């Protein structure tokens, strides 16, 4: 098992959005609080059809139909997400629903959490899968799934909502180097969600600063390290083609790599998705990810990217990865033309700021909710053909969908 | 990477409890309903200071203490629970305070969940991690954590409450058989918890009835499948030593194995802890396996035990591994002196039914709660020196431990 790393990728995200300048204007907001202050453009939501399992439906079914992956060839599966529907039955096994008519049931792995991290905890854990000696041969799979729910308060501007799904294997166009990295893990009060009836965070402004500056800074130190044993130097801005963050809101962005010290050659690119679709948590580092391969994958071949991964509470990694092309359908180019982000970006449709906020009063309602059919008129004929979405909820809490 | 295993292992559970024969008289219940019915002896509960945060401090603790283990030594920390906190923050970042005052910051992993099956997840990550490329020389660590609060209806004799603590690497006494493996998983609705307000479960008995069964039954003829391509036979009961299985009360257990086809050779020494102390979530499976280190240390070295993981949902995985005596501290007798099962089964303190209930409710009162002080009288004297409880839970939810 080598050169093992990501083989193929795709993304969704809902094509319901709202603009952050229109937005600013509904709002008491002065020019350019959230387009300047936040340096954010637009804000994807789910409307009472998308969750972040049909967004993951989306997401799988997409990247096994485009590269034309067997699903009896998927031997783990895992899932890296905050969004909580159950408090004991794991996004993973709603995701087993596709495997079932055509019979691949042994597949190991489950959720993974902590806060916008999970997702990269759980392709760290199937890197390890396929190098370890329990590996079957067969590919894993990750899933990073979130949606945000803020109908009130300086949250709002700042929520979002996107699936990634990747394939892992040997012999990929994007290969982990295995010994370039560094974490920092702490235990903090800076951003979390104690109250399980609600949405809404408590946040430690200044407190969420100093752990997350502690935590890039640490995490750079240790890759540093590591990169002095590995290759004989230190570690510099100058080490890498890319960098690539975790990126709720792109002033975050600008931040962070700033504080590693350039921006316009080795960032810039990386801010395509995130600063159109808000923030993505788990899914947002690899959201960042996706834009640079969109942007970039002729230049690829031959460069490393470096990644950092953050989550409050607090859990961060900073690692990296080496690229090439390789053959199709695993290659740079392929990945980039079966995501087609220029296409989905073409495909959405946008809402008036009132419009938005009674979209996110109604999800307000619908959360916890049980014992109720989703209204689709006008709203389903906006989703793509394919597209997964909620019929109903039972009384029970059982959640049914559709395809279409 | 060689031997990969289970090097070291701990476990607490709270010292208060109620016994199954009095419950049965305090309740309407006709003889032996709970210690016939379930096949249960007495039950381990958390009163206000003791939670899964706390006695995971307690297992990880006295592990290090114990065994002997440098924190820093810790390269990898994984946590295995169903038992929700914090919807962010995971019970990993808690864990964090043991490693920041000493400098071990650097520790991969976070929370893993799918109903009593998270800790099997987690310690196959674990396992994973120190077989892959990005290893670093360094222990992980598997805590598995659970606790119930049920102070009403039939759910409340089957509750309970522990922490387990599990040293991962090479060359241990406790070693995996990579490929003797069977997993099954599918999209169920049999036990879950969709009402994030409530403890209380969903529960469809007849639907948990088949999918245990279809799980146990797949999970098996997969390990056969396996056993074939290793040994050149088909896997019988007569193939192992001994079968553990996850063991939330012991009429499961005993329907499981017969429906494998010999329990008195090969199951019963591994029901001593589950049938004291209750159903332990995702900790259950691990305490039967304790319960057979303690009864047979040094009957162990040289056999094989095979372990069945089950979590509603539903996620299961049947799993081999190979146990010799190794030398001290990681051996099968170092481990179960270690451990003292005897010894803390003799230092517990027992509740009249009636106090058992009342702390029930106040335990109902406190779940989701925030700006209360525990209170200590008449509780803290029952706790072994040196554990962990918690002190108060502030006005913005943050948790205070104390020690002693
Ligand atoms: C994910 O773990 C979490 C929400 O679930 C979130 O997306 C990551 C936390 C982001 C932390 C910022 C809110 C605070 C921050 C450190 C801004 C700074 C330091 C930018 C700067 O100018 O320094
Ligand atoms: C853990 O995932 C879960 C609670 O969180 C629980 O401990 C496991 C589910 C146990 C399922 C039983 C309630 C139903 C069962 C299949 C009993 C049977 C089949 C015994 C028998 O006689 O067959």
């Amino acid at each position: 098992a080598k050169n093992v790393g990501i083989l193929a990728m795709d993304i969704y995200f809902p094509p319901t959005c709202v603009q952050q300048e229109a937005l600013e204007a509904h709002d008491g907001a002065s020019k350019g609080k959230y387009t300047i202050g936040l340096g954010q453009d637009c804000l994807a939501f789910c409307t009472e059809l998308e969750d972040v399992i049909s967004m993951s439906f989306n997401a799988v079914t997409s990247l096994l139909e485009k590269y034309k992956i067997d699903p009896k060839q998927i031997g783990r599966l895992e899932v890296g997400s905050e969004t909580v529907i159950d408090k004991s039955k794991s996004i993973k096994t709603f995701l087993m629903q596709l495997f079932e008519k055509c019979g691949n049931t042994d597949v190991e792995g489950v959720d993974s959490t902590n806060a916008c991290y999970g997702g990269t905890a759980a392709l760290l854990n199937c890197v390890n899968w396929v190098e370890s000696n329990s590996w079957d041969g067969r590919y894993g799979l990750v899933i990073c799934t979130d949606s945000a729910v803020y109908a009130e308060g300086p949250a709002r501007p700042t929520g979002g909502a996107a699936a990634i799904a990747m394939l892992i294997g040997p012999d990929a166009p994007i290969v982990f180097e295995s010994k370039l990295r560094g974490s920092h893990m702490a235990h903090v009060y800076d951003f979390y969600k104690p109250n399980l009836a609600s949405e809404y965070p408590v946040v430690d402004g200044k407190l969420s600063q100093t752990c997350y500056l502690m935590a890039l800074d640490s995490c750079y130190k240790h890759l540093c390290n590591k990169f002095e044993k590995l290759e004989g130097k230190e570690f510099s801005i100058n080490d890498a083609d890319y960098f690539v963050f975790h990126s709720p809101y792109n002033k975050l962005v600008q931040k962070s790599f700033a504080r590693l010290l350039y921006y316009d050659a080795k960032v810039q690119p990386t801010t395509l998705v995130p600063k159109q679709v808000g923030n993505m948590y788990t899914a947002s580092l690899y959201a960042a990810f996706a834009s640079l391969v969109h942007n970039k994958h002729s230049d690829l071949a031959g460069k490393r990217v470096v990644m950092f991964s953050y989550g409050s509470g607090s859990t961060a990694t900073m690692f990296s990865l080496r690229l090439c092309e390789n053959q199709s359908p695993f290659s740079l180019s392929n990945i980039a033309s079966v995501m087609d982000v220029g296409g989905k970006l073409k495909a959405r449709h946008e809402y008036a700021p009132e419009k938005f906020v009674e979209t996110m009063k109604l999800m307000e309602h619908r959360y916890g909710a049980k014992e109720f059919v989703t209204s689709k008129e006008g709203i389903l004929d906006l989703l793509a053909p394919g597209t997964y979405y909620l019929k109903e909820v039972d009384s029970l809490y059982r959640r049914f969908y559709g395809k279409k």
